[PDB]
């Protein structure tokens, strides 16, 4: 019931970017540069089907340096994963919650079994608990 | 002798991203949050392999707004492609050079057979005229 580091993550489809600067109120710890990519069964969910068991959906956080009105990706900060089980993960809505220090996966940054992650990410029940959306 | 539109680039490979903004002496045309892809031939050579005739490279310029510092994508600006054919884009150094507004196939933007872009870039003939480089 630990969620699966996200091998080979990225050279998934490429969802979106956002980036968060000093002054959001996720700045702690969502702040930098994230890109959002999603494996072959969570691409399913974004195009409007039921998220498969199977599905990983992963987040991936760069500190930036700001450099002459250019923002610059600098080192990876972590990495949040969703992994879909809907009887594993029941307690957590179907998806399993996990972040990885550094994208390294000895560095686990989740201690709740990811109930924290979930108070959130439940406010997008209705879209099966995900904030992204599928774009050109 | 023309770059063809590539056809499903959002499902290939994000190499990186960066952010330009106002001020940067770039910012015409460049200013957006760019995205860089490559097809499994343009993966070759950005990990120090050789290029393969039919390796192509697409920067995805998008405009952003500002959203309580948060920069969030809005609007495809254009897509920049280098499509790879040593003796056919012989004159911009084997790479071919177009551009497409809000990258919609039939808004084709060079008109100079890419000199233009090719003068930008000859600044790194040292790497086959790429200026991304592939991170983790
Ligand atoms: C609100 C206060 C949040 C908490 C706590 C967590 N997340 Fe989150 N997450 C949030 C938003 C607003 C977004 C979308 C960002 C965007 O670019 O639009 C996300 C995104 C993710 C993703 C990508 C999938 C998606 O839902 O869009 C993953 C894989 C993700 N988040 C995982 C995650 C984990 C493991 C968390 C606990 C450590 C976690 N998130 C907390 C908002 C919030
Ligand atoms: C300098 C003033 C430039 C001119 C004119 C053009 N490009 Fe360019 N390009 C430039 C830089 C500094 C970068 C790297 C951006 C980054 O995030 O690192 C790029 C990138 C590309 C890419 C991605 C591949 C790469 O070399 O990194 C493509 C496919 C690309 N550019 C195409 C392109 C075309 C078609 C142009 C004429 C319309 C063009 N570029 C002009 C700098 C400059
Ligand atoms: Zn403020
Ligand atoms: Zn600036």
């Amino acid at each position: 019931t630990k969620v699966k580091y996200p091998d080979g993550f990225r050279s998934w489809y490429h969802v979106k970017s956002m980036v968060i600067q000093p002054g959001h109120p996720l700045e702690n710890p969502f702040g930098g540069i994230h890109h959002v990519y999603a494996n072959a069964e969570a691409i399913q969910g974004l195009r409007g089907g039921n998220y498969p068991d199977g599905a990983v959906l992963v987040v991936d956080l760069f500190d930036y340096q700001e450099d002459n009105h250019a923002l610059v990706e600098g080192k990876r900060k972590l990495i949040g994963v969703m992994e879909r089980d809907a009887k594993r993960f029941s307690a957590t809505g179907g998806w399993g919650y996990e972040g990885f220090g550094e994208g390294k996966p000895d560095k686990r940054l989740v201690t709740d079994g990811g109930q924290g992650c979930f108070g959130c990410h439940a406010a997008q029940k209705e879209s099966q608990y995900v904030f992204s959306r599928l774009r050109d």
